[PDB]
């Protein structure tokens, strides 16, 4: 931890990063570079209550616990010099380092067929992508969301719940086919479909004429608006250009350190090991940014803490769905606690490996979440039998473990 | 580039890299450790030459070009700690380092089926390997291989030329799916067959009793020796170890830098940019072997030096078929100059992508192979009706461009 410190990005990684270094009692320089010119801000909401209700003072980040951090917003890092240890920005001005950390995250990946578009074409990742949308999210228009993952389906739902008709096409044969069970895919496919959301597996959009959508099974879907949620990329193009190993996300351990001395990477843009799966994997999670942004600062202020160490989860709200995952989509065998419908869903998968848990799903039972995580993070194997039984306060047996 | 210089492995990378450091002037000390017993030797011949011929010393690499040079072998590196910069050697002894080059390459993964098996069954990586195989290669023995990549079908075309009866089970419907254009792997397969090898596809082996193999289709192979040629898994338990991101390889810049400062890894361990694809890869070619070890050496000495940049390419010899491979294995077109017939089999292919050449393949025509790489090199977009024509002569093409 060589002062000063510069952070590139102004995100949620970059956020966390920062008040842990103030918190974990470094008082050095800390300058943030965040190309959006909005307060730091967090994302979830713009698929959700911001879309709904507008409000952007409700979303920002709390940098209470970063006090004396000089945030450059509305500026871009254009390159840095790892041998001269600087960054070259966007308005002209040069900053010097002792470490960079980059927290750059990642852009929504553009649909090639639609490049040429003649209608609204969005993504979702910005303030200014949503402030976009919902400027076009009227009672009664047609959505067409390309993408059937996390986001889509969030926006999903609430388009439906703001009376706006919704379609939605989708490669696979199912939604949510990067982290979610099948188990759920399924469920969660049946619940959209039954609040009205016109789902098109198997098909992918081969381009567009004026305000219609042309499918690759040879048909159309007529839309005032698509967006467009098929994945992200990472931002690495600094460290591209720096020498660094990258390949759609900044290769990094546990301790956050990229391949170039002085300079580590944190967040969306990171590639980095599963310590499930044992995998090297870009962990695009909110927990992710900011536990792994806690550990990387954590172990730069205090080299004798340990790497970052955590198990990957997430949420995702979609209308009458809370829906929790954690750890891997599969195993050997899952185990389904409470029924599986859509009257009143409630329910939980535990997927097993070998007899000890390496994954699970709430939907709509929060309850249940945090002491499976526990479970999951000493690699638990209780009886499969008092898994499955509803009997079973799965908090008392986290416990009992 | 701090002394003293640690070099872990003792391989064609490890020796490249150390000459390279002599040649390009570094005259510090360099320690090398390697953990067989063996004077540093080429590993190609095992499948060929040397399986029939059995002179070792026909097969050591040239250490001239690396004097002063310590060679611990019949040493294992057990660990490394990269902040006291010392490496633990299984004699009892720890070396210490200004820079630790980790060149360990890869160990053949076993066959978890035939894991309790009670017939021979052998791995063809080292020169122990190649004996212990060799003293049971007697003529009309029966040989089953395991694996129908590179080693497998150079052995059976050795086995074959011994007068051995070979059988060989692949699991994927082709032969040599990783590196190979599919013309070539076809036309592979046909001379294999032509040549006696009975070859089995979309088949896995699922145990095996009393000298039987067990395959998935139910049916059975009665075999003296298995020889299991799956592919490698990277040498990377001492990176692991140490905080290194690893991912079944260790990954490395184009400087060879791994994720931890003064430790740089070369050849099979390292996971790296394929130029070509963009991405990440473990490039296990003898030609990636020496080249990166050359490259990562040079820029040690002299940093203003480029990253390592060379395209992939490797050779196969398999009896008759002395086959060159450059570059990607398809792109959306190949053209074939020749034609392809086991009556005395000579061809070219060019794998083009949006009329760039991006891979190619000889079978006895060393002679295009050069000027393919270079046109591969430099990207070149020649005619392709040239590319077709018979009496082009592409030394003159590549000469042109
Ligand atoms: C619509 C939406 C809904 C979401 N809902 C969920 C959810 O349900 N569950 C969940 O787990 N996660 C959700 N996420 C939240 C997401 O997980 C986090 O926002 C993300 O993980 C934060 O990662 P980050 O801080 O690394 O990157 P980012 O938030 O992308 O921040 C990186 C910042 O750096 C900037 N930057 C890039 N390059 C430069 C440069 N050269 N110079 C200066 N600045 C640069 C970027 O523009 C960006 O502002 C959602 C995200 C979106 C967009
Ligand atoms: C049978 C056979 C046929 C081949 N034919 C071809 C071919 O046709 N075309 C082609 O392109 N390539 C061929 N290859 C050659 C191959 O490409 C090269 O041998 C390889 O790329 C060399 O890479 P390396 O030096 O990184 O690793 P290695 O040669 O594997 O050397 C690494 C060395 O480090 C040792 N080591 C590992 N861990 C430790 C430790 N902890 N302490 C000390 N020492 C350690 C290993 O045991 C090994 O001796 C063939 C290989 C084999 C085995
Ligand atoms: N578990 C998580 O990784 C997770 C959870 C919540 C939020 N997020 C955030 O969301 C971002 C990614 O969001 P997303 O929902 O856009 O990506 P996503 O990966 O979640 O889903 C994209 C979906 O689009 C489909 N798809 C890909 N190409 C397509 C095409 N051409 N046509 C139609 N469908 C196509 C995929 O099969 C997939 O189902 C991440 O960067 C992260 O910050 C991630
Ligand atoms: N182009 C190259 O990467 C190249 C070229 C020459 C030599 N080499 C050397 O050879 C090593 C790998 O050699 P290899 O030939 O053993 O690996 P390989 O990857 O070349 O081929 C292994 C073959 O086994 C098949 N296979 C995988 N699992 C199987 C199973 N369970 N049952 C039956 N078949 C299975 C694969 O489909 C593949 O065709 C590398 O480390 C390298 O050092 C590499």
């Amino acid at each position: 931890l060589k002062a000063p410190v510069v952070v590139l990005g102004a995100g949620l990684a970059s956020v966390s990063f920062v008040a842990e270094l103030r918190q974990a009692g470094y008082q050095g320089l800390i300058t943030v570079v965040g190309d959006e010119a909005e307060r730091p801000y967090d994302r979830p909401p713009l698929s959700k209550d911001f879309m709904a209700h507008g409000d952007a003072e409700k979303i920002r980040l709390d940098c209470k616990r970063a006090p004396e951090v000089e945030w450059l917003l509305g500026v871009t890092a254009q390159s840095f010099d790892p041998q001269a240890h600087t960054v070259a920005l966007s308005d002209g001005r040069t900053l010097p380092y002792g470490t960079l950390v980059l927290a750059t995250g990642a852009a929504p990946r553009a649909l090639p067929t639609l490049q040429g578009a003649t209608m609204p074409v969005h993504t979702l990742r910005t303030l200014e992508d949503a402030r976009r949308i919902q400027a076009g999210l009227r009672p009664q228009s047609r959505l067409l969301i390309v993408g059937g993952g996390v986001i889509g389906l969030e926006l999903a739902a609430t388009a439906r719940t703001a009376g706006v008709h919704v379609s939605l096409v989708e490669t696979q044969p199912r939604l949510m086919s990067r982290a979610a069970p099948a188990t759920l895919a399924d469920f969660v496919a049946r619940y959209h479909a039954a609040q009205g959301v016109d789902l098109r597996f198997e098909r992918s959009v081969t381009g567009s004429v004026d305000g219609v959508v042309l499918l690759d099974d040879g048909t159309r879907i007529a839309a005032d608006m698509v967006v467009v949620g098929i994945g992200v990329l990472a931002n690495d193009a600094l460290a591209r250009a720096a020498g660094l190993a990258c390949d759609d996300g900044i290769f990094v351990d546990a301790y956050g350190r990229t391949t170039c001395p002085d300079v580590y990477a944190l967040g969306d843009v990171t590639r980095q090991r599963n310590p499930l799966s044992g995998r090297f994997e870009r962990i695009e999670t909110w927990s992710n940014a900011q536990n792994q942004g806690i550990a990387v600062a954590r172990h730069l202020v205090d080299p004798t803490a340990p790497g970052y160490a955590e198990l990957p989860w997430y949420w995702s709200d979609q209308g009458a769905l809370r829906i929790q995952v954690a750890g891997l989509a599969s195993g050997d065998e899952e185990i389904v606690r409470g029924e599986v419908s859509l009257d009143a869903p409630k329910f939980t998968l535990i997927e097993l490996q070998k007899g000890r848990i390496v994954g699970a799903t709430c939907v709509n039972n929060a309850r249940d979440f945090a002491p499976l995580r526990r479970l999951l993070a000493v690699g638990a194997k209780p009886d499969r039998a008092a898994l499955a039984d509803p009997a079973t306060d799965l908090r008392k047996l986290a416990a009992a473990v």
